[PDB]
């Protein structure tokens, strides 16, 4: 007799996080020079993670990949013909998806500021993090609507890349308004997830600014 031999590709095999439940993972493939029937197994600490079908090979996942909490992990494959059991060690490398959304770190929305602060201040700093890799931990930020809304106050903050809001015109707590309320966003520069291009973006956070008079 001789012993079956895994294909050369059954060294790894790369998988996308988002992998369904029941769906199939990949085929474990061996060739055999007597032509024997060979039957398919995995087994070890992670072998939960995957259902074999012992006659065909076919490897179905039994239990939810993610990226973010185990990015690759070793399984024990084996191929059996009716004599001898063989088994090698098998790499599965998660692939990441965007499944997170940027999250805003900050406890504290408010501040305070005087109404003869010169235009170009810092006036307030946020912070969202994002635990994807590449675009999809990329994070952008915006202000979505500023209340009051006027004319003016559309063009009256403004925020950088780095989460800090700058003031972009000149306050007036008599003239114009004795507060502002910022509604700000957080979003990824996206990626896949569930097979498609997806963009994930935070819940809304509210920034809100007392304005006080000066004379
Ligand atoms: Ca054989
Ligand atoms: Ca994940
Ligand atoms: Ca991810
Ligand atoms: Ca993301």
């Amino acid at each position: 007799n001789v012993a079956p031999k895994f294909l050369a590709n059954m060294t790894s095999v790369i998988l996308p996080e988002d992998l369904p439940v029941g769906a199939q993972a990949f085929w474990l493939v061996a060739e055999d020079q007597d032509n024997d029937p060979l039957t398919y197994g995995m087994s070890g600490p992670n072998a939960y993670f995957f259902a074999v079908t012992p006659k065909t090979g076919e490897v179905k996942l039994a239990s939810a990949l993610d990226y973010e909490t185990l990015y690759t992990f070793k399984v024990t494959i084996s191929v059996s013909d009716p004599y001898i059991q063989v088994q090698r060690e098998m790499l599965v490398i998660v692939e990441d998806r965007n499944d997170n959304a940027p999250v805003f770190q900050n406890t504290a929305f408010s501040t305070s500021i005087n109404e003869t602060l010169p235009v170009g201040s810092v006036v307030f700093s946020v912070l969202a993090v994002d635990k994807d890799m590449g675009s999809a931990g990329m994070v952008v930020y915006s202000i979505e609507k500023v209340i009051p809304s006027t004319g003016d106050s559309e063009h009256l903050f403004r925020i950088l890349a780095n989460g800090s809001i700058v003031l972009n015109g000149s306050l007036s707590y008599n003239n114009k308004s004795a507060f502002y309320q910022l509604e700000l966003k957080a979003c990824d520069l996206g990626g896949m997830y569930h097979n498609t291009f997806t963009i994930q973006c935070s819940l809304p956070v509210f920034l809100s600014i007392s304005v006080v008079d000066q004379p």
